């Protein structure tokens, strides 16, 4: 049996995790609409070998080793596609030929930084995961491709500070994760003027100072907008915490409550 089918209405699921592929298998039901293939030893893949699946609309490489994946046009309804838990250096420019991909995580690997380019052509992105990589600094208008991009995650990195306009035009942004970084201040204006209903910026070390104000000010209107990351806890009993953005200026004082010691308005 390989791997194992289902149908559910339209699709018909083909699971094959936990199986030491080592490669595509064969028989796959050409006609498959979701394809498990996480954990597994892959190493390497191509998108390019799965262009004979038309109806392909999800694909898990979740956990697979892989530390290379080559990009080649077909895959015209693939929606979303999971990198998660492997080793590739490199984020794959996948606008080319992902154009309905809504959902990417390549969050948990060995990315130290993103391409230029990088999430161009793919507008119709509205889930980004990258947590769990290194990257220090985001390359300038990362967003402006994906402007319906809804959960944006760059928790647990090393962004020492993000651009000023990161989030501009993001007008379907609920969900932003900063947690566990380095960042040191937010550029004013950084959250704009859309309602963020959950954010995460604990675990930095906040240099509050004068410039943090905005920061601070932002804090105060969100306060029951940013909760902090437990780990299996649902939102179902989750509760706000402002009080989780401290200043790492050796006193665990949570910005927000910093006066600003008499500095310029
Ligand atoms: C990111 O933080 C880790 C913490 O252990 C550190 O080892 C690493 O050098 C930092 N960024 C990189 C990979 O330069
Ligand atoms: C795949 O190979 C590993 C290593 O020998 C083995 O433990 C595993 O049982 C194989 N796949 C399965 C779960 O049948
Ligand atoms: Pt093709
Ligand atoms: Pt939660």
């Amino acid at each position: 049996p390989i791997c194992e089918v289902s149908k559910v209405a339209s699709h018909l699921e083909v699971n094959c995790d936990k199986r030491n592929l080592t490669a595509l298998p064969p028989d796959l039901p050409k006609d498959t609409t979701i394809l498990h293939l996480s954990e597994n030893l892959l190493y390497t893949f191509s998108l390019a070998t799965l262009m004979p699946y038309t109806r392909l609309t999800q694909l898990n490489l979740d956990r697979c080793e892989l530390t290379k994946l080559q990009v080649d046009g077909t895959l015209p309804v693939l929606g979303t596609l999971d990198l998660s838990h492997n080793q590739l250096q490199s984020l794959p420019l996948l606008g080319q030929t992902l154009p309905a991909l809504t959902v990417l995580d390549v969050s948990f690997n060995r990315l130290t930084s993103l391409p230029l380019g990088a999430l161009r052509g793919l507008g119709e992105l509205q889930e980004l995961y990258l947590k769990g990589n290194e990257l220090k600094t985001l390359p300038p208008g990362l967003l402006t491709p994906t402007p319906k991009l809804e959960k944006l995650s760059l928790a647990n990195n090393n962004l020492t500070e993000l651009p000023a306009g990161l989030l501009n035009g993001l007008e379907n942004l609920d969900t932003l994760l900063l947690q566990e970084n380095s960042l040191y201040t937010i550029p004013k204006g950084f959250f704009g003027s859309h309602l963020l209903p959950f954010a995460f910026l604990h675990g930095n070390p906040w240099l509050c100072n004068c410039e943090i104000l905005y920061f601070r000010r932002w804090l105060q209107d969100n306060a029951e907008n940013v909760y902090v990351w437990k780990q299996g806890v649902d939102v179902k009993a989750m509760t706000s915490n402002v009080a989780s953005v401290q200043c790492d200026n050796s006193d665990k004082f949570p910005v927000y409550k910093y006066p600003g010691k008499g500095c310029p308005t």
